[PDB]
């Protein structure tokens, strides 16, 4: 077993070496005021990595509309990146944009425990917000590409629902109950859940179940663009 | 921070009550060679929780014909569960046909390591997928305040069971991968001879020594896959909010 930072806790305060340079973690994009997706890997030059970097830099500007930067990171050296991204680059014709934490010795894996032991493990997926709390968490298998563009639905939805103070429900904008509607938090006390079925200001199945549908048009639709982009069967591959 | 169990350990041998009685994990799953996935929830009778519930079951097919079994768990007792499941019968319309351990306290989902706390049961929102050998595969801990995507769950399971099958690893948005679409990679060489050999075979499609690959996911296999994605993306026609004034 092992131990890991929390949903709601505090990015781990630290300082790294990326192949861009020296930062501070979460600071460096606290100060900025924008959210990160961070990402890890076991070795560099790895296919199933190669395909996930890959698959990031297609959606890097998805990334940044969002207010959103990107960090992999990997038990190697900077030079070992470097030399990585410069054969993507050749070899699959995408350049890789974003920093690349280098964690010999594995420390910042163990520090973030990705690491307890074999290097092996080590696909774990946090997504920081603009305060530098710890939003979400995904460990996929390191024999299982991520689908990277749920990463981008989680976090247009989770900017929404703190934006607009809505929750959001299984598979939204597409749910099977209320579609593209945002759920309103349940109410803490008793005259507050009376005082909300008798408003009828929102559309509701019980006191505890109420919701609306207060995103505009173009968060709904950009949501629903990455799903669909999931979805559609390429059109040319990159190998050819 | 807090403790949990890791990619790759057997999940913790236990026995949990829930409303369709007791069951023992993973060997009752084990037992009958199946795959199971089991989801956390913070209470009984939770807005986002309940449309998980309700995306779970509207998929149960799709899950019992990969061989994955479904199990929930959230801190309440089997009164509640069973309560909260004539709910949603008699107001969204659907029939959870799948159970849910019941734990008040919360000391299976502390065992689990779905909660650290205290008191304050906020956190109590992982997912394990836990394979037939009952070895944990991957977990995913979204907030309570965001639903999950149940066609990523779907998409996982497909991708795992034909990795092993099939013994090749996965790419990045498989079956829609950028660089190779449907293609699955084939295990990394360890040694020199490996790395050269293998071109000279030309068996597999090759941009280096470590990144072949082939496609061997039969039309079947990649057209369920693609299904779980276009419903995952599909605006859906019928809403149930409305189709249940009836």
């Amino acid at each position: 077993p092992g131990s890991i930072p929390l949903i709601g806790e505090r990015f781990p305060e630290m300082e790294v070496t990326t192949d861009h340079g020296r930062i501070k973690l979460p600071d460096h994009y606290v100060s900025q005021g924008k959210w990160f997706v961070l990402f890890s890997h076991p070795a560099d030059f790895t296919p199933v990595c190669t395909t996930e970097f890959v698959s990031f830099a297609r959606r890097y500007e998805d990334f940044q509309r969002l207010g959103v930067d990107l960090i992999g990171l990997s038990v190697d050296s900077v030079e070992d990146h470097s030399a990585w991204k410069e054969w993507i680059e050749r070899h699959i014709g995408v350049r890789i944009p974003f920093p690349i934490i280098a964690d010999p010795q594995g420390t910042v894996a163990r520090r973030l425990g990705l690491l307890h032991a074999a290097t092996h493990t080590v696909r774990g997926v946090f997504i920081v917000d603009a305060r530098g709390v710890i939003r979400t968490m995904l460990y996929y298998p390191m024999e299982l590409g991520r689908l990277v563009d749920e990463i981008l639905r989680i976090v247009k939805a989770l900017k929404l629902g703190d934006s607009l103070k809505r929750a959001v429900p299984a598979d939204w904008p597409n749910n099977e109950i209320i579609g593209e509607g945002l759920i309103v938090p349940p109410p803490t006390t008793e005259d507050q859940a009376r005082a909300r079925m008798e408003s009828g200001q929102y559309r509701c199945l019980d006191s505890w179940f109420c919701w609306d549908t207060p995103a505009s048009r173009d968060d709904v639709e950009e949501a629903r663009r990455y799903l669909r982009r999931a979805a559609e069967k390429p059109a040319k591959l990159l190998y050819e």
